[PDB]
């Protein structure tokens, strides 16, 4: 009744929350300035960080033109966990721009110099660039790419006497409840009106933006609505297996089922939406053995996946779950470093034996541990995106 109000209410909340701790324990905690470039990650790009604030005036991030070729990214998500801008290579190509971010309600003109302008509803973004480079000399191109993005904010851009930057006094995730956490999030920004929808549910539970004033009953719901409220999640969590409906935009996910948006959350926080970048994970062999290059050599045999960019298989290790120290230094294996057999199939074979393999393109070290690998997808189908298509089995080899 209430209680299952409250289960709900903190559902929605749930991503906030979890935005907002994760930046209280990022940059407020570790003081890092705003609108300022700061397992199993990428080695397929370097990449620049960030939070915006676009709530004394709008701020623009500059991204230089790239060279033809290049993999490169720029995503930006608001504290509801929502893709807000995703602007890259895969429908840009080399073309890079001026990107303004504004709060949803600010008022004003915007400069001529400026490509494309990004409303955003919570006043503090996330800021993720991505740039491919493929080995050390040409990662040293890359790298005056980046050196060449920038954010400014609108006055500074324009060279004139701006707001004064706002401050805020952050709430402890240690000792607050939810409640004021979230309430705290929906005030700074116009999100109270981009979720609606779901506010004028659960305003009797006390979500509010700006609310500070509980009542008793309020306090018990919130308490019973988070505990019932994770179970249910954690209890959805494996049954998940289309990304499409876990990390979006609000234009696909804005009034999407609220328990599926937060395994969003509870699976990959942070993560691109599937057609910008998909993955996939190999535990096991085809006969369901634990991956272990200590007790057997391995092939992958396969046709090219359904990319529009590129894709990518890399070794971690079970253990520390970070890429494992071979001699070659590699660790992934893809088309930009492959060529598809006459038939057109790729064939990645895995060994932690890498006498002799340096001259081959094709082979991928493996360690003499327990390992898992990760393949990517940069442009991917919606067969891809959705989970239907399957990661190519690997092989014991005799």
């Amino acid at each position: 009744t209430n209680v299952d109000l409250a289960e709900d209410a903190y559902i929605y909340g749930y991503s906030i929350d979890e935005a907002y701790k994760f930046f209280y324990h990022t940059a407020v905690e570790n003081n890092y300035p705003l609108n300022e470039f700061q397992p199993t990650i990428n080695n397929d790009t370097l990449h620049l960080m960030g939070w915006l604030d676009v709530a004394a005036e709008p701020v623009i991030v500059s991204v230089p033109d790239m060279d033809e070729g290049r993999y490169w990214i720029l995503h930006t998500m608001d504290m509801g966990h929502y893709t807000n801008a995703a602007f890259s290579s895969r429908t840009r190509g080399t073309k890079g721009g001026q990107f303004m971010f504004a709060a949803q309600d600010w008022q004003g003109e915007v400069p001529a110099s400026v490509d494309e302008v990004v409303r955003v509803d919570s006043n503090l973004v996330k800021l993720m660039g991505r740039i491919m480079a493929v080995n050390d000399e040409d990662a040293k191109v890359a790298l005056n790419y980046m050196d060449q993005w920038n954010i400014r904010t609108l006055s500074e851009y324009l060279g004139k006497n701006g707001p004064k930057p706002v401050q805020r006094t952050y709430p402890d995730p240690k000792k607050s409840t939810w409640l004021e956490r979230v309430n705290f999030v929906l005030c700074d920004g116009s999100m109270g009106n981009a979720d609606k929808q779901w506010l004028d549910k659960y305003q009797s539970i006390g979500v509010e933006p700006c609310k500070t004033d509980f009542t008793p009953e309020q306090l018990k719901l919130a308490k019973v609505g988070e505990k019932k409220g994770m179970e249910h999640l954690v209890e959805l969590a494996p049954k998940m297996t289309d990304a499409r409906t876990l990390l979006g935009t609000r234009d696909t996910l804005g009034d999407a089922p609220r328990d599926i948006f937060a395994e969003g959350t509870y699976l990959g926080q942070w993560g691109l939406p599937p057609i910008e970048a998909s993955y996939r994970k190999s535990d096991f062999d085809s006969i369901g053995q634990k991956l272990d290059g200590s007790k057997h050599d391995y092939v992958m045999r396969f046709k090219a996946p359904n990319v529009s960019e590129f894709w990518s298989v890399t070794i971690y290790g079970n253990d520390n779950r970070l890429m494992a120290k071979n001699d070659l230094n590699r660790h992934s294996r893809g088309d930009r470093t492959m060529k598809a057999d006459k038939d057109g199939y790729y064939t990645i074979y895995m060994s932690a034996n890498e006498k002799g393999r340096a001259d081959d393109p094709n082979f991928l070290p493996v360690p003499e541990k327990p390992f898992y690998a990760i393949m990517r997808f940069y442009g991917a189908d919606d067969a891809i995106q959705s989970g239907e298509y399957q990661m190519p089995e690997i092989k014991v080899v005799k």
